[PDB]
């Protein structure tokens, strides 16, 4: 059949902690119609703000992705999205608590094995697809972001950290999903930060909830963690996680590959944005046929 878009198809819930605000916060995943896209709602606030997670509600990229509408923001977006994405999700309502997303265990697993154990639902309407057809690239300083064309869907990430946990390691990592699982290869993939920052970053409320328990914190020379790493390139690999979620909000899934040098948030939502201005560089495609599709999903 058609490849169709996906819902939940049951409710989520999920309880946990702001990375940056240290907040409590709940998390409700809900089922939403064909079209919707994701859409973030802060259930704290009477009426509720409600933000679709699009490249036009981004508003501050310092140490995390942020979307705002109004007065109000809805902090640390990239983990869950890149869920979401990884997953095939085309619409849901995301309600939070409070301003922030629970890090959970600073990866995208939990989100991923919260809504697998719900299941998805496909529904009656084709899938869209957004397919890179001429190169788009930003750059700046020495970071730069690029889309190229590609049948598939593929992400290659290269970091440069002097700092002697990464010289000398995998700092580079290029990953093609028709022959690598994000599930297994990228989703369990920790966010990482430098125990040197934690008072100055926490005297700005930044990183007021992160520790050991869902991030890895790097000292000086070591790696704190003393369960260790889940992966020898986790670093590069959360880089990746990271790109997918950011990505997704162009709000549909790339038929495309995405190359990024140092990038971070805040050059992946310039080349976006660039993107989406450049219309003659991209596309949107449906799929009459799964077979033949250069993307497969798994069953719902
Ligand atoms: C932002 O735009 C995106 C476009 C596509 C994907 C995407 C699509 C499908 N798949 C599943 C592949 C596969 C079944 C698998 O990973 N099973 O576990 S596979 C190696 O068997 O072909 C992925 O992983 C990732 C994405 F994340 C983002
Ligand atoms: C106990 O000392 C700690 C020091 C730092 C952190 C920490 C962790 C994550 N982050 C976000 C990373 C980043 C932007 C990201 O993953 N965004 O999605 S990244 C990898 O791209 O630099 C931070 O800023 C800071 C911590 F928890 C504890
Ligand atoms: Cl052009
Ligand atoms: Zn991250
Ligand atoms: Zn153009």
């Amino acid at each position: 059949s058609m490849i169709k878009q996906r819902t939940l198809k049951n409710i989520i819930r999920a309880t946990g902690v702001g990375l940056h605000s240290g907040e409590k916060v709940y998390l409700t995943l809900k089922p939403a119609p064909v079209d919707t896209g994701i859409v973030f709602c802060r259930t704290d606030l009477d009426p509720v703000v409600e933000i679709p997670a699009r490249a036009e509600n981004v508003g501050e990229t310092t140490m995390s992705t942020t979307l705002v509408k109004g007065d109000v923001k809805v902090d640390t977006v990239e983990h869950l999205l890149s869920a979401m994405a990884g997953l095939g999700i085309d619409n849901a309502y995301v309600e939070l608590s409070a301003s922030e997303v629970p890090i959970m265990d600073g990866s995208a697993g939990p989100f991923v094995f919260l809504i697998q154990s719900a299941g998805l639902q496909e529904q009656e309407a084709a899938k869209k697809f957004i397919r890179i057809k001429r190169e788009v690239s930003v750059e700046e300083g020495d970071k730069r972001a690029v889309f190229v064309p590609f049948d598939g869907f593929k992400v290659s990430f290269e970091i440069d950290f002097d700092h002697p946990v990464f010289r000398g390691r995998t700092q580079q990592a290029s990953v093609d999903f028709s022959s690598t699982s994000f599930v297994k290869e990228v989703s369990r993939a920790r966010t990482f930060g430098f125990m040197r920052d934690i008072e100055y970053l926490r005297s700005q409320n930044l990183a007021l909830g992160g520790s050991v328990e869902n991030a890895i914190v790097v000292d000086e020379n070591r790696v704190l963690n003393e369960d260790g790493l889940r992966y020898e390139d986790e670093f590069v690999k959360h880089k990746i996680l990271d790109a997918i979620g950011d990505l997704y909000l162009l709000g549909n899934s790339l038929i495309g590959e995405f190359r990024g040098f140092k990038s971070g948030h805040a050059l992946n939502n310039q080349l976006l944005r660039t993107l989406i201005a450049d219309k003659d560089a991209w596309e949107v495609v449906t799929f009459e046929d799964a077979r033949t599709a250069p993307i497969s999903y798994m069953r719902p």
